[PDB]
């Protein structure tokens, strides 16, 4: 090792690896990657790989299908250039959230000659035993949990909730940890204690938008002053990020897993959360044989 | 095809195997299952498989890693005896309650040459696609619930409990259909309103039963006046039976995808639900190379 | 079997497979091939597969990347579902006129569960041993000689020409049926006699019109006083059919292996041939257990 | 590298795990394997495996079944925290004496993800070719041999016996070598000359122990005055040891790929033979990249 | 089904081929196996083989490599052409007397389509488990027993030999269903009583025949007044039959599983024994769907 | 590593490996490889391979079947004894001038083992995608052109021939960096200005001579003064150098990936071109972990 590439082909989803690159104090690969008139793929690698540790870093763009053959097409020449080691750090795995498809999706990566994984917060964790290969699945909590208590004001007198039955279990992990009681929803009403506090609600994704709306009208209908959204992922297809700036949310606080430019500008109730660290120090440890073990402990949103 | 066996050694093991012959209108296939003094196994299969669409019925008993070998060992004989296809049938799938061991445990049963599985209510449902063949990851609610409206006076006055907030998707499940709202459990308190009703307990396995205890415990402690238990999986280690029959819990309702005859002696608040009927109909249309689509519609409690 | 699939999402790419049913006489699958918000595809088969052998055909559009995942998530629905056989018609093979990414698309169809492939005039015909299961690799020329034949008037005054020499190959085995001379191009001159005669430019493809344009000027300046161009792939990329429009090259035909609704409006220059009859002809042969051995001894333009 | 782990749950099986480790000058790594009270197998790695060469030591316990789970569970989990090999040192081969079911065995232990074996005096050594990975199938009877010569006083007026045909082999390799004479065993009469001799029954195993009982009966009979049994392997199943202190054999000599500690009290006829120094010759070579090809040379009973 | 192919490229090693055609009452299929004037291999298959069970007829010439390259080959085309079942019938299993080798060739033989093997007396019979895909390992004793019994006058007064320790399984074999005693030789000596009796050795090969020829001069010096060889397969490399013929060895039996022409001719002590039968009711079964296991009670010598 | 080892049995094919030997400047491995008097082969591999990096180098003699199992077995061993890797350096690809039996082959050998494979001029270079490892396919025109320039006088006269339109592509290659014309043949006639100048036929390989015999003819016929042959690969079969000697042809110019002694005496109009350079550079990269890129850029004729 060690190399870094990204097989993003536009400036906005390279953001990422540019933050893992300068945490680790290195330079990018050199790679093209772009697209001939018919629309095919061309990657290039434009640098020896033979013998060395390579971290392919992908985010998802627009075109995610694009994003896929991208990243299948960069790890295969990187096989056929005899990489010792072919991780693909990929923070949001597409096609997740529900034949279960994330499995196809997982054995192209595989096939294709990926020898490690390093991704944040998966839909379902399960899909780690989609591969037959080694990955690392990471907490993106602590950098949230940590946000919560220093940029909320008042968050002791927070309840977590959960927009749907299915997220019950996040909510329950983020009120353990800020010694809170939680509320979930489930047209829709309120299981627990809301009226009068602020509402926190925690996913790990948020790309349509529909059910956090209600979750929002919902829990204003019922006296909860002030709502917040934070999830692992703002994929916010589409009119997402308008139908937030209208809406009851107050706040949405997203990670960087998912590139979301326009959003932002199109929604200043969108904070994003850097997460490099957490991405570059899973990679430091992967490099130098270390554990994983704590992943935590010296890192922090600062 | 078509051609049943059991790798079970014990008679209550094969019961649920020989329900599902009566109801196929079939004899058994002939095998010998049994353990040599240094406690290997022996499965030896007395009659030509040749060409023959095989479903291996196999339930777990009280020693579960000589169940996955008498298994394995028996697929593996249908695979040198070039059966046409090799089905399991494993209504309960072992080591799937958290390296993900299921994965593992899938790997091998498909490398011994397993080219389907029919099973019922798997603990994670993307364990289907820990499996490299396809998989039928049956509903078993449909019975429960029907118990529930016909075994249960004044269902209409229940209130679904999810043990932790893990369980809070499966009771929102029985909540719709059965027109309730939830309660979930979260040492612990509740969220939902549960006073003056009766608490139907609903998972998809019984066996650690702490857990159950404690949320019997409070959900008394709240004014609910009966407390049920509803789950698929009666596995119901150690001294389950016991722990239940002093307690809280005025009746568990578990199916028959796992053999528990001493524990129902132990505790007549046990009920058991034949489930082979569900299992006879996927084997049925499996067969017969029918769809699954539907697949309750004519079957019942009955 | 049998089923016929179409994996393609707009009416254009549909257009093959509707002829091929038509040919058959039989009507199409059910199925839904649609686009999330987010731009995932979502494949949805809306009939029994169970124990059918299915012909999913797929041509390429606008969006090639997007055509093979549409086609990569069909083929694992189906094979998923139990599919006894899953043959991929997919006329034009992608990424196969040049690590060898033809290779690596082959796999993951492999992968995805392809058991069979049907395909007309591969770039190299080597890539049918990138696939690990048969395959055709289907003629299209004795179509396009035919046509010569019937619909070019004094086409004993033509020499069949070669783009470049990559393509002598393929314009020697024109001349040869046709008993006529070859030339060949190779900025740029001529190799053979030209002067005073029709110029019949043959190629595998057509999709980057440069050096079609410059095979043209040269020709005519060398007193050749009709150009054609005959190619089995009509891929006619981005500003392709206004080039042609403008230039020397009097006539385009090629096949429908590839939707080109607009550029034949774009340019009337372009005459598409119908090349179904091969296809349901390889369909008909495959399905019945029969030798694909002649295959064109009845089948004709007609 | 480089990391020892035991995959056995209880003392007598962990001895020769230990007395490698006091061979080789290192401590044991940190590991759980105990059982649920469902009793389902529990492993958990207390220590960084990431980049290592991991030797995993296990022998055989009275649960052969929960012995494989131990041993495929643990391996799986070396696999998962991305060792760099997995060395299953497995002295006892299980279901090695007879569909080949040790062959069903060997691709378990190779898809769990085992990447080299190390193995004492298989049953039939073909079994090595089961594998799909290196495998070192090592030699006991130095060891044996030079017990003989050293601890049986007159070897010379010995005839080395085969309880069967079938060990006739393993006779005739130790006659050899101790330059005398061979008899063979086949109710049952004998062929040789045994009178006034010792007579020194060899073979790979003893655990039934019926047809060791015949061989001495009749070599008794045909006046051997002393008989001795020498094994590789002393699995010594149930009522085995009884049978033997009853009995005209007047001792039997094991290695410890075995562990026996009950069967020894139950019959002080059984004199153990330490190995752990084949074994510990073996792990050094592997684990230094040097040859195997002596292996013996400097190494001894001592 | 059903096609028979041979892949012998000369007429002696047709002969087998042609008897079995003859038994099954059915045509060969037509295929040309040759060579080109570099020596390369060529097969073609005449005919259509699509959807069919084709059982590929190979016996072993002069040139052993070439026939492996003609078998792999021809596999390799019924593969492309999507037979329905490649059986290989490979009475005589090469490289199979001692990296244990017999485990490469029956990996490439398993890559190149093989999808079940027929195969007599393989030299271990291990080797049936170095396949991935369904044996059938058969017997040829019945046939040679049924020889000794109906063309050796005396034979109550022979015992059965075996040329070294590790025959001594298979003579005692021949023993027990002769109602005899057993010799076993081991420069040399003999264990047994040989004086004033027909010796017959039997072994499962007779090629290197230095140790056949060693094995009859001591049984000659011990008083044996007649000797024969029994085994399987007839090799008999090089200047075997002469040796033979010069020799103490009275008469030489093998069976046709390997053409040796020539050697008869030179040495008319070599009696062949047709086996065919047992050929063609392997073949019989399998393409039926019956089951093997009689395989023997209506076939005879006759 | 780093180790070199001959699969071949005869010194003439042994020539190669001994020149890039010399040239790396390092001992030949030890091993033997024969072949027993059945004409079964036998490698042996005498010194230790474990961990290291094992080139094996293997020409193509007159039985090229042979040479194969020469090849897969020694592979074969390299991995028993677990090599780290095992590169091929076959410089010459059999059966690859056309079920496309190249695939076959390739497969074969990476099912036994190799992990890398070097080879010069593949005849269709879509041949590296039938393996599923890294592949080198080397160039060998700079050293024949760079011989053309130094060794042909009045090569600024010549044209360079294809002798049919499938040779077309390397012609031009040829022409280009010659700064010539092409001529191409296709009985038969010619397309270009071949009158009065040297014409130098261009091809990858030389094997069957016919149609290299024609071109001479013909382009003697048309006023060409001097024949000449390039090619990568002088296989050169059976009467190939006889009927070359009594020809037009005036030279014929070789290089050595292919062994052919007994051609150059019988043809003093054969000229050899050592490439061991191209080789032993290829093997320093590969050993060093340095890139191939150059690779041309310090070797030469010299
Ligand atoms: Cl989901
Ligand atoms: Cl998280
Ligand atoms: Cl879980
Ligand atoms: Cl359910
Ligand atoms: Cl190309
Ligand atoms: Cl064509
Ligand atoms: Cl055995
Ligand atoms: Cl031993
Ligand atoms: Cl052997
Ligand atoms: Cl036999
Ligand atoms: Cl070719
Ligand atoms: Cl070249």
């Amino acid at each position: 090792g060690l190399v870094l590439f990204s097989a993003n082909s536009n400036s906005s989803c390279m953001e990422l690896s540019k933050k893992i690159a300068e945490r680790l104090g290195v330079e990018m690969g050199k790679v093209q990657v772009y697209q001939e008139p018919n629309r095919e793929t061309r990657v290039q690698i434009q640098e020896s790989v033979r013998g060395k540790d390579v971290f392919i870093i992908q985010t998802v763009s627009k075109d995610v299908n694009t994003t896929i053959m991208e990243l299948l097409i960069m790890v295969y020449a990187c096989k056929t250039s005899c990489a010792k080691s072919i991780i693909g750090v990929i923070p949001y795995f597409p096609y997740s959230k529900q034949s279960i498809v994330s499995k196809l999706l997982a054995s192209m990566m595989c096939k294709a000659g990926l020898t490690h994984l390093i991704t944040m917060d998966l839909h379902q964790k399960e899909i780690q035993g989609f591969f037959n290969i080694p990955v690392d699945n990471l907490r993106a909590s602590p950098f949230l949990l940590q946000y919560i208590q220093e940029e909320i004001p008042d968050y002791r007198n927070a309840v977590i909730v959960a927009k749907s039955p299915a997220s019950a279990k996040r909510a329950q992990s983020f009120a353990e940890r800020l010694r809170l009681g939680i509320a979930v929803i489930h047209p829709i009403t309120v299981v627990g204690d809301v009226g009068g506090r602020i509402a926190i609600i925690v996913d790990d994704i948020i790309d349509d938008v529909d059910s956090f709306l209600a979750a929002a009208e919902t829990l204003k209908e019922r006296g909860a002053y002030k709502i917040f959204v934070m999830a692992t992922h703002g994929l916010l297809s589409s009119d997402a990020p308008r139908r937030i700036e209208e809406s009851a949310i107050d706040e949405v606080v997203v990670t960087n897993t998912i590139p979301h430019e326009v959003q932002k500008l199109q929604c200043p109730k969108i904070k994003t959360v850097d997460i490099s660290m957490i991405l570059s120090e899973a990679i430091r440890r992967i490099h130098n044989g270390e554990s994983m073990s704590y992943l935590f402990r010296n890192i922090g949103l600062d």
